[PDB]
């Protein structure tokens, strides 16, 4: 039963066609994402794992964009990925999992 | 380790904006859902939760329309929710989970 959660989120994550990063709030960097989100970010799943998340997004830096990420998830950011060159827009959401945080971020294209 | 894969599935399924529906291989009983996937069918997921996926679709019996399901998800069916009465289109996926199987259903407008 811990086998079938770990496949229900691998499954229900893979085909849903919404884009999105699963960020860790420890360290800034991703720790899962459908292809959706991989097409927007111009990136293979195996280069944006372990990826810091601001560094895919031109002039952005780690401790600045978390902060950014943390505030709006307790209420869009404007972003540009390097690989793909898409202007998106990136909508992020704050969850405790395991005494542990992480940021779900939904994107869009934002133009 | 359990209490985050239930979390994460629980998290990735209900912010995913693709309507995806869980159905029991066994009982052809929706297990889960999102509400991006009640807001299509016309129901709550309280009242959708344990019902009957093919009673949901005027003209559909269980027997059959599982069959259907198992059938295409070996390769989407277009459908009419009561509740709603609105014309969908029903893609299916086909999964193990602990010794189980289970349909991902997605879920779109056909109109």
């Amino acid at each position: 039963t811990q086998r079938e959660m770990e496949t229900r989120y691998r499954v229900v994550l893979d085909v849903s066609r919404d884009p999105m990063v699963l960020v860790s709030m420890s360290t800034g960097r991703i720790v899962d994402l459908n292809s959706a989100a991989g097409l927007l970010l111009g990136g293979v799943r195996q280069d944006l794992l372990g990826a810091a998340i601001a560094q895919e997004f031109e002039g952005r830096r780690r401790g600045e964009f978390m902060e950014t990420m943390t505030n709006l998830a307790a209420t869009p950011v404007e972003v540009l990925a390097r690989r793909s060159q898409k202007r998106l827009l990136v909508v992020p959401r704050v969850f405790r999992a395991a005494g542990e945080r992480l940021l779900l971020c939904q994107i869009d294209p934002a133009d």
